């Protein structure tokens, strides 16, 4: 019966396809399935978890500072393939090598691993659950922290949401596995970061607090954004209770020159370590983050070579041999990461149908500072319109409007903001002058509406009345913290709501699911009802079932392994279902789905 | 008539298709064309170089503060990304946009490497024209080409004579700025050519090729006095400026910021840092060379940098603006540039390879840049693609085998034999130099052992060597020395009979160094005349149905051709295509060779 | 300029295919194109006689000679019942001359009327009267004969009487030197005027009398022997100089035909001409017991478009006789020569074959008109109903004995066409047809012949009958006594303001015959030439690619035509057709109709 649930989403998927899938180029026929190294034999050393369970958050941030070598963090497992795959990659591809990464990694501060868009995309596109996803990375590296991207206010979602709703999911996310809560907020407004923040230190876990990097410190032509911001920032966050800090460039803007003097202030006006976090877009983070690691930075983030460059993160690989032999060496045996990186490749291959086409490095970064996790959904949102060729238009109105913004900090969620009217803008062939015309009727979009009456929170220096007053025709803005004025949720009345969707009892972290995406929770769990525990699958089968003969090993448990054979299929028939024939261990299931075409 | 030969052309690849296109992806079905951006120039380093001499000219340098930039987007950048099939209509067409946008550059990387010979093999175009064509657009900036010493152009040592020859052309189609280096960085081999570029007044740059890692005491050969002692010993040869070539992208930024120091100290001439971005690190190695005084370096235009090519050209500069070395080039320009090349690359859509990104394992293998991405392709050949992680450990291997050396073109080439044999053949290296197991080498191999690529530093290994030549001499003098010097009077001839009309000496300088290249490229432009003027897409797919392209065959005439019509295949086996020139209508026979 | 409309719809049908064809079976690729057979080297013939001696002494002539007197009907009956009569001028003048020197005995050739004059001009979009034109320069030595549909003409309604009178003199001055003309119901008075207005133009009126039932059958009295030869006489008393025995469904059994014929000889002293089909499979049993009795004249088809619901064979009925008193003396081997050119001449219209198999006894229950039969089958694939096909043919029968048992024939028979698939398409009895609560939507052919407008059976229409179909009065006077004499000068006028052209009277004769398709016919001349000269295969698919064609424009100009490429269909919705007219490039554009 879990057998029957799966066997029905091969059939479905072998005789349909992924609708993710369908359209989209496919991975080469042979395919070297990826291989887990055999690990050595060596037992596992006591790492950063251990340390953080022995001495609590405080005491741990103040080990970090004191730390000579330069901690690092893999974000392979998430920032690594939300900028570059669309955040597709499965748990079977991650859980897998998290052993590998325990035993011969020992030395990582941690492993990004969780939330960002994993949360969302896990569910919807992917039909597995996330807290599944952890349990497992959870049980495979129980000697590093695991580490998720918490957008403050925003949770794992796009909008700020009532303030017992972060608290309870910050709740489950500690009680889950997560070690380190890296939380940001979109407008950098420690006001509405206060929430998050307290609610980390609560579950006495690491609270790592983001200063989100924008423009150039070092360009007296820009001051809004310059050196005392950040560093002012620094001690308010320090005040707010953070046990680390760290710089979170996720558009990849920050310079070597201007990461030396950031990095040297940042560790004068605080006693917190500090951790640096870049994206690879300019071609040049590798040289900001070798600058940053020469001035002190306690610890920073890379991705696996193989899913490393362009958008993502900086190569984790030549990093560590740039600083090997240095003061600051890391640590790290080199012939290992290149070991996990050649699992990552033959991982990547397999997801074919979300490369981008994007080609290497580009300098229009410091022009339009698209996160690097926007880029690609953003280019692709533009084709979607029929703007493919003017790619570079849509580029530079994203730059106007964040100007017309009055030159804000670009994340998610505000980035979407800001794409949006990007795309209006040239969709409808309109300047920053004609949008703010007042002989001009612009339909704005619901997400720049919003974001101005207040929603998303406040940049320093308010909004700019002249668009805000257009903008809003008539509907007053506020500036307090968006989660002051939301009824708080009634978690008893909520969990009923879904227990009766669902005709059954569902989990504290289902629920916490459930309170983030209500829809599409619903969606999967009733998804996971009709096709069991798929998440299971191996890559190639999740996205396109079986081929004609094909013979498949599923793990559905830890001992029972299927072996599963695609026989035949027949024809559609008079009731528009085709049944495919399998056998499961040498007994034959016949299996009848529909015909979708 | 010169359109007869062009229409001939179109009809056979409308028809047939190109054979470097055929079965490799095309580009997107709408496809934007590139439009050269919208724009008096500017005197720059041309006429400088023109003012001042080679050699106080390379003082001028030195003494510069600002770091000076060379764009390599027109040679070393499609050649490491596209197999060098870079077009000249794609080429000259920006020439000008460079000349006025970007005056203070100091070169443009535009010739020699692989550019001389795939021009003629794979695009039926002169790489002489490609060259006096941007000597045109671009007559305010120094054009830049890479020298491979002895080898010239070519995969082998040639005459002295053959050498003079060849140098003595180039300068008069328009190169003013030599890179010349050779492959196992011996100098007396360089002596011949560096004498040759200083004999025609032009800037010779001798290149030091950088290999291994002058920060770790476990791999000596290659320690820091090893390059500055090159230096000096090139000083003393009469170069003008010393290029560190990182051909393989190795050098790591804490040993920059050694190695620069310690040549501007140990050499008077000024720095010159070309490197390839392999590893995902080399603008950090650019910036760290630029703090420690370097006086130029190299970098390519940011949509064709990256991975196997330089790092990227406006990231760098935008990470020096407004600092002391400042390079002062308008990054509003560079995009618009960048975009334009961007725009010409999808155009070559057939010639990408499937490298996703930086590696680290450059620092195991060593393979050049420019390399990286034909060897793969050759072991997909040999039908190794499953195992080219093996294949990259041979390599490695092979490189100790041959006593640790320099691989770079057309060493490189060679070690890249013995690697792939040795996983085909399921090799070791104990097996390699082992007496029980018999194993024919490449002809590659074997001439190199005999020492026609020249002598590295410790001379090769001698059990490697009295194994592979089954039997023969080695010779560990100058190849250039025991090569006879060919009669130019005389080859000469043989090529004029051969086409049935004299040549130019330009021309002929491409027989010296390609005889058959150039002799195939020279029947085909009888046939099908001035190909290269046709844009890209026409030259790689034709015209579809309906199609109007605009050509111009001289700047006077513009051909205006429109494909209106194509028939079915007849009993004498040729397709007949219908065309329309300038109003008036052609029909063109070609052969079918499905 | 003609030649440029031909280039048009060479050009549209080569790339739009021919509605008549597109979704229809297609001729074998290699296909033979049929060859005229050289005659060895004109005997006067049965038309000099006829300009001799005249009518009334010409049936005198027939009637004396001993040796039976043979019609080919091959030119109409025989593809109007096999093809659909989609049989083209091209391939039916082109015989004509062969036919002229090789068979100079022969009575005549049936080749006009009928379905012909619709078919040529709205299926074929070729002139009917250029066709008989045609075929009396090639054969000015047999007669001409034509089938005329009385009062119908060569319509399917009835006409005013000086149209009749207007369209047969039209039709003597174009060529008929023999009119055969009958009456869809045997109704005498209708004839009247028809045969007077032959008789006028001096050519021969052959009245014919149809048969149904059967004379031998005591249980079916009502076309007994007297029926028949109480119609001879009163015909000949109508000024016939010919008596004809059309059996257009094949009906007459050889018992009763020695009885018929015999009878019908002593009853009139005209001589006797009997036409039959051959769906029965017997038919030429009939025609031979018929010639054994004294009848002076038979219809049969060649060979190759002979049997099943055409005319029966040729050939063999000739062979039959070979040697007898009675010995028609036509050589057996040309008969076969023509018959071979025929076959050649069929293959090329295998787009209009029906799959019917051969005899059918059936055809005794059913009574359909060999001409009928297929068309009423496609009409009943038309409606849905081919799993039923032997129930529509019980519906006939049983919607004929509804009507009273009549003639069924063009256009009668059409009538009960109508009537018969109705009744199965709504599962509808003759006591359903009939019965008083029970509304039924009767077809305008229904009403219209039990109104009046096809005239009056012996007995009249069934009381009951008429009272449901109709409401509207009936009428039991001759039609074209109640129709108005339509004046034809400002008819006239109407046509050749529609066209803005003088048209000839021949045309004028055609429109008043067919009012929408003259004009659409004229209208698409206009556009496309004269495009009855083309061969067929060229009319029904244009030409192939690299296709060379010849086609005589006039009578002393060949065109040398080539299809050399046919390009894509352009942003317009036209597709340009590269053609070579004698040598000189021509461009033809086209819409792509799909
Ligand atoms: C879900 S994913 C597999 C299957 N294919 C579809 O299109 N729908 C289901
Ligand atoms: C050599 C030329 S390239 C175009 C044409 N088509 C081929 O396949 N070969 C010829
Ligand atoms: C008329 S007949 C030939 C041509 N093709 C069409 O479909 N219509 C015109
Ligand atoms: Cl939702
Ligand atoms: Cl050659
Ligand atoms: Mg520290
Ligand atoms: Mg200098
Ligand atoms: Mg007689
Ligand atoms: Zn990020
Ligand atoms: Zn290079
Ligand atoms: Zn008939």
């Amino acid at each position: 019966d879990r057998a029957t649930k799966l066997l029905t989403y091969l059939a479905d998927v072998t005789v349909n396809g992924h609708p993710e899938a369908k359209d989209r180029p496919k991975p080469l026929e042979n395919a070297a399935r990826p291989v887990v190294p055999y690990a050595n034999g060596n037992g596992v050393k006591d790492g950063t978890k251990q340390l953080l369970d022995t001495l609590g958050p405080k005491k741990f941030g103040e080990w970090m500072r004191n730390e000579k070598r330069v901690l690092l963090t893999d974000t392979t497992m998430r920032d690594g393939h939300q900028s570059l795959l669309a955040t597709r990659m499965r748990t079977y591809d991650i859980a897998r090598i998290a052993g590998t990464y325990s035993h011969a990694l020992p030395n990582l501060l941690s492993l990004e691993c969780w939330g960002g868009a994993t949360f969302d995309v896990s569910m919807r596109f992917l039909t597995e659950d996330p807290w599944e996803r952890l349990a497992l990375i959870r049980e495979g590296a129980p000697n590093l922290l695991l580490q998720m991207l918490l957008r403050g206010a925003n949770g794992v979602g796009y909008t700020n949401y009532p303030d017992n709703v972060v608290k309870y999911f910050v709740r489950q996310a500690a009680k889950g596995g997560i070690d380190l809560f890296r939380v940001f907020d979109c407008l950098n407004w420690v006001e509405n970061m206060r929430v998050s923040m307290d609610a980390i230190a609560e579950e006495n876990k690491l609270c790592e607090a983001a200063i989100c990097y924008t423009g150039d410190i070092l360009n007296s032509a820009r001051p809004k954004y310059d050196l005392k911001y950040y560093t002012n920032l620094a001690v308010e966050l320090e005040k707010a209770g953070a046990h680390i800090i760290a710089v979170k460039d996720m558009a990849g803007l920050l310079k070597p020159a201007a990461a030396k003097v950031l990095f040297k202030a940042l560790r004068e006006a605080t006693g917190l370590p500090i951790h640096f976090h870049t994206h690879d877009t300019s071609g040049i983070a590798a040289a900001t983050v070798l600058a940053a690691v020469e001035a002190g930075v306690d610890a920073v983030d890379a991705a696996m070579d193989a899913l490393s460059g362009n958008t993502s993160q900086p190569c984790l690989g030549s990093i560590v041999e740039a600083l090997s032999g240095s003061e600051r060496d890391p640590g790290l045996d080199p012939a290992w990461i290149r070991r996990i990186s050649f699992y990552w490749e033959a991982v990547r291959n397999q997801y074919a149908a979300f490369e981008s086409d994007l080609k290497g490095p580009a300098s229009e970064v410091y022009l339009h500072e698209m996160p690097g996790g926007q880029f690609t959904n953003l280019k692709e949102q533009a084709r979607s319109l029929g703007l493919e060729t003017r790619w570079h238009q849509v580029a530079q109105a994203y730059a106007d409007a964040n100007q017309m913004f009055g030159d804000i900090v670009k994340v998610t969620p505000s980035s979407k903001v800001v794409g949006d009217m990007a795309l209006m803008m040239v969709s409808q062939d309109l300047t920053v002058a004609d949008v703010v015309s007042p002989d001009r009727e612009v339909s704005f979009p619901e997400s720049v509406v919003s974001m101005l009456k207040g929603d998303l929170g406040q940049p320093p220096s308010g909004w700019p009345e002249a668009l805000q007053k257009k903008a809003l025709k008539g509907e007053k803005p506020y500036t307090v913290r968006p989660g002051s004025l939301l009824k708080e949720a009634d978690l008893d009345a909520e969990r009923k709501v879904i227990e009766k969707k669902l005709e059954r009892e569902v989990s504290d972290f289902e629920f916490a699911s459930y309170l983030m995406y209500p829809k599409v929770f619903t969606d999967f769990a009733l998804a996971s009802d009709t096709y069991g525990p798929v998440s299971v699958l191996p890559t190639p089968a999740y996205f396109y079932g079986l081929a004609d003969g094909e013979e498949l090993f599923a793990d559905i448990e830890k001992g029972k392994t299927l072996v599963i054979v695609n026989q035949a299929v027949s024809a559609t028939d008079s009731q528009g279902m085709v049944t495919v024939f399998f056998e499961l261990n040498g007994q034959p299931r016949r299996i009848k789905v529909p015909d979708r075409a």
